[PDB]
């Protein structure tokens, strides 16, 4: 079915110059942009965001990250979409998803595995959840 | 447990200038005011957000009325908010709630059914719903 | 001639459950509210947002309270609104408000120098600033 | 001297999916986007923001496509920037820009004189203007 996924393009794809070219990827695979901004996460609104993973290794340096710099998030709309999302932009570890699936956003645009360009909701739930973190019905158009 | 609910208050009750009133009510009752924000609903928006009276009688004169003005939204916190401050509104027919919540904002406020001054969640889910259509987690301070 | 200024409600009176009481006596001035909304500010973005005391002694102290919870800020227009707003909300000094101007916002919520309750824009430059700073044209309605 | 200057993406150019390109180019330039957003201008915002053109033959037309669709702003920050984003986008007729700027944004993705893709602010005073009218200090990042 037609679906509504969040994606959110990292500080590191952000000063490498990549926003263009990572929301022209989706324009060609067929999605439609029904909310798109640029902003500033809080620590504290990273760790809001990232609420799932507060217990894991990795968690501080995630939100850190997230919150050194500006980001752009849009939400993406197209059949199937959550899923197709995820498989475009590839494996976490950017190195890895030069291995495994060459023409992946982070195979493109990420460096190792946190700084890896771009972050999309990974399910329905979460989907919900981030879409609703970020943008009200108001902003969707 | 502590809940969020939305208000919105109505045109009627923005000219008539009850805005100040109104939230120093909810204030005084123990609520925390978690987002607020003025804005103005276009027609398309206030019909998605009344989505689930698409095939009430009403909704065409609701839709206008609710996109007529200017009209001020807030996120309301507290132990059982969501049926709390239904209770506080009061029914939804002013001259009713004047006849048997006297002391209820409709009371207060409203002129009669269409005029009825002010918006409050019915449900947790119709709560969930309406808090997303018009604040993000962003706007939740 | 009809003026717009802005005000910022404090973490101050947000904390003493002032804000409904705050904006009523405007609306009793006969001031039309044109904006509203609850946000925090990033220590960044006070800063900016005060860079004419950038130099003043007091600087950190009031980047730091004014970044400290949420605040309300509100556009106000009427007659002469930005004198007018300046003369209701009283002398900086909480103190010496309730000695001179005892009914003055100051006075009666303000608790001394730092925490006074409230924010005006003092003068047609700063207000043009402040108002642009903190809503775009979007928001004003 | 470093300056902000605004872009909006017009309904047009939104449909052709060229939103990616076109913030490609500005990168490629050397600007920083520091405000980016997608949203609607109603009819009556579209007709504030374009002010200056009220008495024109032209405004009802651009007022209406202007609120015909969603678009996408953003605002641009670098050396010159007002002068040179003019420059990059070509003269407002899309056909006249294929003939004597055929590398412009507007001679790549514009269609006519109205259907041409692309709007940036035109002096120093209508960027001050326009860069408020769309974005507050806050959403600048």
């Amino acid at each position: 079915a037609v679906e509504r996924t969040l994606i959110i393009v990292k500080p590191d794809a952000m000063e490498k110059g990549a926003l263009g070219k990572i929301l022209d990827r989706f324009i060609q695979e067929g999605f439609q942009i029904k909310a798109l901004k640029m902003f500033r996460f809080t620590p504290e609104k990273a760790g809001e965001f990232y609420y799932v993973h507060r217990e894991r290794p990795f968690f501080q340096e995630l939100v850190e990250f997230m919150s050194s710099g500006p980001v752009v998030a849009a939400v993406l709309e197209g059949e199937d979409a959550i899923k197709r999302v995820r498989e475009i932009i590839g494996p976490t570890d950017s190195e890895e998803a030069r291995k495994v699936a060459p023409n992946s956003i982070r195979a493109q645009f990420g460096t190792d595995k946190g700084k890896n360009a771009i972050h999309a909701s990974d399910s329905p739930e979460s989907a919900q959840y981030e879409i609703c973190f970020i943008f009200s019905g108001l902003e969707i158009v």
